[PDB]
């Protein structure tokens, strides 16, 4: 049997998608939920097209989507050295920039779009929130400039921004409680 026909094509890193949704009742990692794992190409697509979009969540809810093992937590082993690409929204850009931003941001993960560097990548969240939306891709280590820079600057073109925009780099230890790099 020839494999092309019959097997779905798998993904170099299996990823786990979470979901957050603000409630005062509960503490903060009392209300993260893992929604789904998958690990192929087509297990992607039929959980992607199966949720509701980031616009059409309510305001204070959370998409995360990270490697197996690690978790959307900054005191995660593979997480408390690292930092984030951050991406700052307007209230505009939830209509037209918000769904596609993060949909190629996912995509630059589970394609390993990074190069080398793809082995820093630790996963990415979007915080859908009233004062404007953000979307962040979180790294490994915060030291590693040749690590961080590169994803920066392939992230910032995958995404089409144009050069005017700058977007920075925080340290999960700085921003727990300014940039540490600018691309």
């Amino acid at each position: 049997a020839n494999p092309e026909h019959y097997i779905k094509h798998p993904l170099q890193n299996r990823w786990a998608l979470w979901f957050f949704k603000n409630d005062k009742s509960k503490t903060w990692q009392a209300n993260l939920r893992l929604i789904s794992k998958f690990d192929t190409v087509e297990d992607f697509w039929a959980l992607y097209n199966h949720i509701q979009l980031s616009s059409n969540l309510m305001p204070g809810c959370d998409y995360s989507l990270f490697k197996d093992g690690i978790e959307p937590m900054w005191e995660d082993e593979k997480n408390k050295r690292g930092g984030r690409w951050l991406i700052t929204l307007n209230k505009q850009q939830r209509r037209s920039d918000l769904d596609r931003f993060w949909l190629e941001t996912l995509l630059c993960l589970i394609g390993e779009s990074f190069d080398d560097y793809s082995d820093d990548v630790c996963g990415a969240v979007v915080n859908v929130r009233a004062k404007g939306d953000k979307i962040a891709i979180w790294t490994t280590e915060c030291e590693n400039r040749d690590a961080v820079t590169h994803i920066g600057r392939v992230y910032k073109e995958r995404l089409g921004l144009p050069p005017k925009i700058v977007i920075g780099y925080q340290s999960h230890a700085d921003t727990a409680t300014k940039n540490r790099f600018v691309v």
